[PDB]
């Protein structure tokens, strides 16, 4: 997914779960992309929905 507009200082509460390569279910794309940046690009997206 496109994380180009990240990191963002806040994420909304809109619950659109997606499963990281870490097996964490991120709450939405904002939370996921912020984690991608924090990971220095090690975290990828496995799939949409819960892990």
């Amino acid at each position: 997914v496109d994380c180009s507009e990240y990191p963002k200082p806040a994420c909304t509460l809109e619950y659109r779960p997606l499963c990281g390569s870490d097996n964490k279910t991120y709450a939405n794309k904002c939370n996921f992309c912020n984690a991608v940046v924090e990971s220095n690009g090690t975290l990828t997206l496995s799939h949409f929905g819960k892990c």
